[PDB]
């Protein structure tokens, strides 16, 4: 669970915001969401609404989902899986979660090469067997409330 709000995302790999760049262009065509340049993250701060036992992410606007393995903002309105779990891992700090689709299972992932500008993942999670399962970085997001 998560308290619905307005947040500040960053990736546990590299510190970098995720969500949209200053630049795309004018069609409805589902936008990456990716990790981002300290001087290109602006205008970030997602939403996070409650919907039934999950939670819609909202990202300049538009509510996320997975395509192909991937994370994107919905413009046009087509897009299914829109709901996530949204899940503290303390083990990991404070502020910190996993972040997986609450239809399809797959998780937020941020590779641990990750680029500047590089689209963000959906894919199965894994974790260490431990007492609590101890998440590599790529899967660990801080969402720090505004």
């Amino acid at each position: 669970s998560i308290k619905p709000g307005t947040y500040e995302v960053t990736s546990k790999v590299n510190g970098l915001h995720v969500g949209r760049p200053l630049a795309e262009d004018r069609s409805l065509l589902p936008k990456r969401i990716r990790v981002l340049p300290e001087d290109n993250n602006s205008g970030n701060s997602w939403v996070v609404e409650k919907d039934d036992d999950a939670y819609i992410l909202y990202c300049k606007g538009a509510p996320v989902a997975p395509q192909e393995g991937k994370l994107f903002a919905d413009l046009l309105g087509n897009m299914e899986d829109k709901k996530w779990i949204v899940t503290h891992q303390p083990q990991h700090g404070e502020n910190v979660f996993t972040v997986v689709n609450a239809s399809t299972e797959h998780g937020w992932v941020v590779p641990a090469d990750a680029e500047e500008l590089q689209q963000v993942e959906v894919r199965p999670l894994i974790a260490a067997p431990s007492y609590p399962p101890r998440y590599p970085a790529t899967e660990l997001f801080t969402f720090t409330q505004v």
